[PDB]
């Protein structure tokens, strides 16, 4: 099932996450107005939200409060996107962050107006992982010796956690079985990790070559750091070290396709892809399943 | 109640408070812990979470989660201190510099957001639907708040503080009774009493804002009450001077002009006079409660504060 099939699939849903979106940021206020229309007039796959609406179609859901839950990812993403967006020495500081927080906050009022404390356990302690993990991102920069196990848990914590989260609580809200709930939970968490993994090793496929003029020690760099010649190790130290080292991306992607670490991670990423398709075994095989199953695909597609 | 009778009598929680409060601080990235350590440990002042701890008390509540939704509130307000510095770009705050200034924007900015959700996590642990909904509503209030102030008379004056400071106070007090069971009229009492409490704490802030961080609203040519009724009753010379300041967003180097306009007017004990009719009906409200030396204490709070 291509992406078309799974658009036709959830265009009434996403047409209630839309509305949802619109009705919660529909204050006096252009700033706010005018994100509103540009998150529903986006013409990107908006992943997130069509996850959170496939999984509690998938387990039965005939109610929609499914698509508050849907909405409320989103905001997530959108307000962790716009304190990504926060400089120091080096829209702006001061909106990227009051916007940030009222659609933050906007997207807890979202989270109790459904009423489950279930659902708040859960997405309480998502969001609060993700601020976690992006601290400490903030850490590893300019840090050339993290441990992967550090990584790894960046990725899940600032991407991955949050996939989790809305396949989980869309199960929650449609009162699934524990083991249907488990199913989606995997699902979004081995499903999150294949995409930022595909997403990290695409930053050397905007610009490539962002991660690395930041000092962000991302898997395909940490690899080819420990997995290549001193020459080579030496010069991606540097790079994370001293920062601004744009200049380096063929240097640092000949390093990389001479022990295969872009390759590494892309398998890295289909076994998570293949993980998260397998937790889904335990659900009604249905065309919404079908959808679920087809977003693991295209997420990990060359 | 005398300030001392009432740090003696809220001693206890407050300790606990505090602890609870640290506790939370237990990330296992350090950079989260120490910056927490280093805005919680500056002194603060505490006024949101004693009134959260003394309301509960000043129902009957016997137990120990008052001390659970005082030190969330902490965080919330620690919480908006930071986003706050971040956006305001000072890099001091009493005596020190603020986080970001010591650790960035970005590290206040992200370990502010670990702060607010961690609450939001405490709040659910407390397992009430009510407080979440009042408590959210109120944090989304002061950000909504936020962002508009961001884009010229004493009733714009009188709504920008309800969003940034009384809101929050409201909501200490109130979620702190129903956590309790407090009776729809006690709610209601203690939701008052913050209110205006809260209201009063800003009107005496800003008036302490022209000495007694000094003259630092004067310096972004900030509408506070004291300012206004200055440009309202002084003279036409310093009532362009005043105006024109406001309309800059700066009003840097005129204090001198400034305080001269307001001792003259006495716009500043008029800024006094007002807050202290705030705080009566803080303490008018709190009527509805059962004399108690908690409730005592509530209003001892309320006359320290103006
Ligand atoms: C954490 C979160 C989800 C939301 C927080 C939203 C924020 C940042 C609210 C700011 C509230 C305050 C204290 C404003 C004071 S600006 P001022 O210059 O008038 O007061 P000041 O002297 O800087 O304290």
């Amino acid at each position: 099932m291509n992406l078309e099939k799974i658009n036709e699939l959830t265009a009434q849903d996403m047409a209630g996450v839309n509305a949802a979106i619109l009705e919660q940021l529909n204050s006096d206020v252009q700033l706010i107005n005018q994100l509103g229309y540009y998150i529903v007039s986006g013409g990107g796959k908006r992943i997130r939200p069509m996850i959170a609406v496939l999984a509690a179609r998938a387990v039965g859901y005939e109610g929609n409060a499914h698509v508050t839950i849907a909405a409320l990812i989103e905001f997530i993403h959108t307000a962790t996107l716009l304190h990504d967006d926060v400089v120091d020495e080096s829209f702006g500081n001061a909106a990227s962050v009051l916007v940030g927080d009222f659609i933050y906050t906007r997207a807890f009022q979202m989270m109790t107006s459904l009423g489950s404390l279930k659902v708040l356990e859960v997405m309480s302690e998502a969001v609060n992982v993700i601020a976690e993990g992006e601290v400490l991102q903030l850490m590893n920069v300019n840090d050339p010796d993290i441990t992967e196990e550090n990584y790894m848990r960046v990725i899940y914590s600032k991407t991955a956690r949050l996939f989790e989260a809305a396949a989980q609580c869309s199960g929650i809200l449609a009162g699934c079985t524990p083991e249907e709930e488990k199913g989606l939970q995997d699902y979004g968490r081995y499903l999150g990790t294949a995409f930022q993994l595909i997403d990290d090793l695409l930053d050397y496929n905007k610009n490539v070559g962002d991660d690395l003029n930041e000092g962000k020690p991302t898997l395909p760099l940490l690899h080819a750091m420990h997995h290549g010649t001193p020459e080579q190790a030496q010069m991606i130290r540097t790079a994370i070290e001293q920062g601004n080292g744009r200049h380096l991306l063929e240097p640092v992607l000949e390093a990389m396709n001479a022990c295969g670490s872009l390759e590494w991670t892309r398998q890295r990423a289909e076994e998570e892809a293949d993980k998260a398709i397998a937790a889904l075994q335990v659900l009604p095989d249905t065309p919404w399943r079908e959808a679920l199953i087809g977003l693991a695909h295209i997420a990990v597609q060359r």
